[PDB]
């Protein structure tokens, strides 16, 4: 099977702004689970031609990745802070949804949420 196109991370109809939460994510959130230890299964959509997964697109049919997410703050593409933390929700979920409690992928996913729950509390007020 092929990989499905990866999720849009620019669209020139949408209309842009810059906001403090927005920078905050890319700045902070984004920039701080990138060094992660773990983060490098995470840093582009899931290829899965190259890392023979046959049914991952059979499975997840919401694919989401730091790439992706890292390209769309880049790009302006996020109006709200919260369509950035959802998409950074779906990325951890697909990947406990595809593979199962304990499996190494999964304890590095564990561990890259605790590190984004963390700084997603310390989000600043909307200024
Ligand atoms: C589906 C799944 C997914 O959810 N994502 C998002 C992308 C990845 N993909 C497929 C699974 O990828 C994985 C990527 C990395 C790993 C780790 C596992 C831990 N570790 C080890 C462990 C023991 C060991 N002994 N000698 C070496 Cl050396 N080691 N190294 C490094 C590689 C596991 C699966």
């Amino acid at each position: 099977s092929m990989n499905p196109p990866p999720p849009e991370t620019s669209n020139p109809n949408k209309p842009k702004r810059q906001t403090n939460q927005l920078q905050y994510l890319l700045r902070v959130v984004l920039k701080t689970l990138w060094k992660h230890q773990f983060a490098w299964p995470f840093q582009q959509p899931v290829d899965a031609v190259k890392l023979n997964l046959p049914d991952y697109y059979k499975i997840i049919k919401t694919p989401m990745d730091m790439g992706t997410i890292k390209k769309r703050l880049e790009n302006n593409y996020y109006w709200n802070a919260q369509e950035c933390i959802q998409d950074f929700n779906t990325m951890f979920t697909n990947c406990y949804i595809y593979n199962k409690p304990g499996d190494d992928i999964v304890l590095m996913a564990e561990a890259l949420e605790k590190l984004f729950l963390q700084k997603i509390n310390e989000l600043p007020t909307e200024e």
